[PDB]
């Protein structure tokens, strides 16, 4: 009920590791970012990556880190960002994280457009997300190759003027 | 009406750069590619450019250069690509021919599965164009594109390779 967004950092890179546990699930978290087996140095390339925010989720209760989340593609020209990474570690929690990086995409970054991509099989992530606001734009056609298949990625959105009004 | 691609080269440049009279039309025509004023220095980084194909549209008959259109973000691992850098100078017409021109490359040439498209919203021929070669319109990527003090929507067309192939 009760969590807050830290930056992610080397110490924890082994949990986010130990979680992302298949190239299928890699793909489902973070889509054409990283290679599988995730590693350490895909890790610190992300973190030092340019207009990147990556953030470990803490319960404030216990002091558990639960989950990840990043800010990307940050782009200051178009006022835009796209959230993702998203990862609920533990067993809504992914209503509270998408909440936090919202705050920090709309209220202290300013930007206009916050993005987020999510394949059309995540029906339980896609109705959450539409819940607190996002709004599907189109679907990405077998857009992403899995192995020998092509997974459809749902495109959705959220503006400044749905968050703050 | 018979019309080639040809690769857009340096003596090519300087009319390009004259077509690209506005930073409006300069966005209109590719998007966050350049920063306006177009000159030489960005031109030979595009042409250069990993993944990215830059062509010239040659009117067959004359050698009049009627065009120019680019296949870029050419990733052979999810095999995509995306056509743009869209210009022509008939303009229904040369634009159907430079596409399939285009397709046939990704398609056929590249064995590639998806090609995508993005145009402004406002441009609505040029959607009506797309639809009737086989684009389809994916979804409405809103107020996606900042210029000046207004936001512009931009409509992602795709079309699939077993589209291509009926
Ligand atoms: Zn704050
Ligand atoms: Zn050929």
């Amino acid at each position: 009920m009760v969590i807050k967004l830290e930056s992610f950092k080397k110490s924890d890179f082994k949990q986010l590791i130990n979680w992302i546990n298949s190239e299928e699930f890699l793909i489902q978290w973070s889509g054409n970012a990283f290679t599988f087996p995730l590693d350490e140095q895909q890790l610190e390339k992300y973190i030092e990556s340019a207009n990147t925010l990556a953030f470990k989720v803490v319960d404030e209760e216990t002091s558990d880190v639960i989950g990840h989340i990043s800010l990307g593609q940050i782009d200051n020209i178009n006022k835009s960002a796209r959230i993702g990474k998203v990862l609920v570690g533990n067993t809504s929690i992914g209503k509270h994280m998408m909440k936090a990086v919202l705050h920090i995409a709309f209220d202290e970054l300013k930007l206009h457009r916050v993005t987020l991509g999510v394949y059309d099989f995540n029906t339980s992530a896609i109705s959450a997300y539409e819940a607190i606001g996002f709004v599907k734009e189109g679907l990405l056609r077998e857009s992403k190759r899995v192995g020998e298949t092509y997974w459809n990625l749902w495109e959705m959105s959220m503006l400044e003027y749905e968050w703050k009004k």
